[PDB]
């Protein structure tokens, strides 16, 4: 047969970073894109899911909506005369 089940809990990441790929099967999107989690098995590979699109898509990419850090970098320094 098959049966099974697991937490009601979905994660919502961020693309932080444009994430190109040469290859189709990897779920490519553009800094912004908003993916939604379905299996998070592996420890840094979780499976996403886009209106349209749909594939794997890295973790170490990705920003957590639910997140309890907080990172300091802003960065500047356009130029100077």
């Amino acid at each position: 047969g098959s049966s099974g089940s697991s937490g009601d809990s979905i994660v919502s990441a961020e693309a932080v970073w444009d994430h190109v790929t040469m290859a189709n099967r990897e779920l490519a999107f553009k800094a912004g894109d908003v993916i939604k989690v379905l299996d998070a098995s592996n420890k840094d590979w979780w499976w996403g899911q886009i209106d349209d699109e749909e594939g794997w898509f890295p973790a170490s990419f990705v920003r957590l909506w639910v997140n309890q850090e907080d990172e300091v970098e802003e960065g500047s320094g356009p130029s100077s005369g």
